[PDB]
């Protein structure tokens, strides 16, 4: 009665080891409940000679990916290796050979997801990835960076101190660049833009600034103006074009994102249409990723014998920018600065100013068409920096 | 080339389902080789005007015309009601018809009996609701703001410093509250959602009357402002805790720590905060609208059509209270000392001025409400609200 589901795993780090253990703990349940025996026939690793737990030595380990790609008995390839090259080519081959692919590859971007999704549909197999009317999303997409900002804000420390504390507590890696320079968040913006808008952008299309230049002063001045500072990954889909960014952003304290602290993440979604929504939760770990992979595996196993959007233009049943500008080497009183800004700015909804430091002021300006940075510079102010301002 | 369906009900949700099917019919035909035919639509009154506005479908007032039509593959119910709606669905299922329902009045007892009856007859039962798409485990606890009107009222009292009565009239004026707002303000709607959420979160059926329920009509500006000074907002919280085989479900005014993600949920927005191990999660949003519900129904419809008709094993609680006491003679220090003497052991205690000869206390780490105890020591307890989010 029972049919074998022959799979192979590409990679055996923490995620791969987790997938194996999960399959093992549940094999009997999956057999007796779903009448499918999952066999892990091959596991690709980089070094087959290195010492591993006893359970791993039950399985056939190989260093040759072609052994897996040429094995016609295989039904599904599970990739947890990472990398673009050559990993993506491996997956293309799998798909072309009529193998279903489940991947938890963290380095895949929208270009890759698109090309694999099509190639899969083309070959009549599934592609499961473990990374409408949506017009805009804003997210806190990197735990470490958010942890650091939370620590600076709550404990009144410098970025440097907060970063060291994050290293000490395990949140930050020894080289934290990917987190603190916003690269990880930018990758997630690419992926989220693909899933939200069905549009492919490149990583380098995401305008990116990290948090390493955020200071306690920025935090406390924002605070006094009614804002928190978060690293926000943002995508706006206007007139056929996605505008994507990651950068330090002031968020009104009453906005739902303002409350998202420490290593928690959140994605705030805005639509045509319906009211706003948000999903909040911590970054997924190895066990949860492994768990998703096996879920996807069981789902595809019921794919045994589309890229469709439902159009909702039955909906006929019925975008300014804000900025935080820091100027230094000023030049007279805060009232004078305020007055000069009122004279020079194009039309806008509101303007507030505050003391920032010695001969330094900040302004929050709501409702401009565009950054006033150049304009303020041309009027003889040294602009330290400009952060976008979000929420209401 | 196919899929004969009938709709029970044609309000905004039903009208949305029809229009979505129409807009996508060609795509569903050419891309999934299935022609969806809406063969009948049951309405209570065929002579009443609607959206459509005038349409090409067969409208009927006789449900038996639909239930006896053996050409039908799927019944989509968007009518509402328990009686006779549930019986209609039982008949459909017994006649080997798949059922998709977005019925807002269904409780866990009904979902359970239909789920079983469906499995018994080898057909799908897809349940669609509600919002904060309820799916769309290892959950030990959930807390939610589950009723827009009640939350709107508390937000208005808090932000604009008005009385409950004023905030309620303003909510009526703005459309958020109905003329008889009982279902919202007495927490009944929230309690229904607690029932459903407990069923989906814990796979346990509780009755609406098992939900310990208190509405917001007794919440005053004083409660709000005292809570504010103590570091809390007041929300109407629907809560389910699954401990030792038993679900404890409630809906009542609750102090929520200001840092808690639920504290920020204002106006008509809703949210469901889920605890289990892993991190906490939350879904935030307004109560899903007609178009989104309709969209889910058609998704469920396509899913059922495409496949024409079980948890893994990753194995490898005190309470806090806000107590208001009146007709207290003596100082706040004396009250504090008297509470320290009479309470059983607990983690912490703070007291505040509430009104003339009236004090409030936030007590952390009791097993149950100290109301009876405080009463038996001769104090007049005004009320007790639970306190959440501490730590």
């Amino acid at each position: 009665h029972m049919k074998k589901l022959n799979i192979a795993l590409l990679g055996l780090g923490t995620v791969g080891s987790g997938v194996v253990k999960i399959i093992e703990e549940n094999r009997q349940q999956i057999q007796d409940t779903l009448n499918k025996d999952i066999v892990i026939k091959h596991i690709l690793v980089r070094d087959k000679s290195k010492k591993r737990p006893l359970n791993i030595s039950q399985y056939h380990l190989t260093e040759d990916v072609n052994e897996i790609l040429n094995d016609d008995s295989l039904d599904i390839i599970v990739e947890v290796m990472g990398g673009i090259e050559p990993t993506v080519d491996w997956l293309r081959t799998a798909l072309k050979n009529k193998k279903h692919v489940i991947t938890a590859n963290k380095d895949l971007l929208a270009v890759h997801l698109k090309l694999l999704e099509d190639l899969a549909e083309e070959n009549g197999v599934a592609l499961k990835f473990e990374a409408n009317n949506i017009s805009k999303f804003m997210g806190i997409l990197n735990g470490t960076s958010n942890f650091i900002l939370s620590k600076m804000t709550k404990e009144q420390t410098t970025f440097e101190e907060a970063l060291d504390e994050a290293k000490r507590l395990g949140f930050a890696e020894a080289d934290p660049t990917d987190d603190v320079e916003g690269v990880d968040a930018a990758r997630k913006v690419v992926i989220t833009s693909y899933l939200s808008f069905n549009q492919v952008i490149k990583l380098n299309d995401v305008k990116r600034r990290g948090i390493s230049g955020v200071t306690l002063t920025d935090i406390n001045v924002a605070d006094q103006l009614g804002y928190k500072i978060k690293l926000i990954g943002k995508g706006i889909y206007e007139n056929g074009k996605v505008n994507a960014s990651v950068e330090p952003t002031l968020i009104d304290k009453k906005h739902q994102l303002a409350a998202v602290e420490d290593e928690y993440n959140a994605i705030y979604v805005i639509g045509d249409a319906v009211g706003d929504t948000m999903f909040y939760g911590k970054g997924a770990g190895s066990l949860a990723t492994g768990s998703a992979v096996v879920s996807d595996l069981l789902n595809v196993a019921l794919f045994f014998e589309p890229p469709h959007f439902e159009l909702k233009t039955d909906k006929t049943r019925e975008e300014k920018s804000n900025f935080f500008v820091v100027v230094n080497h000023v030049k007279g009183s805060i009232e004078n600065f305020e007055n000069e800004l009122k004279a020079i700015l194009p039309f806008h909804r509101s303007l507030r100013v505050a003391n920032y430091d010695n001969q330094s002021y900040a302004a929050v300006i709501v409702g401009l068409e565009s950054s006033p940075e150049e304009l303020i510079t041309k009027h003889g102010y040294e602009v330290d920096k400009v952060y976008p301002v979000e929420g209401v």
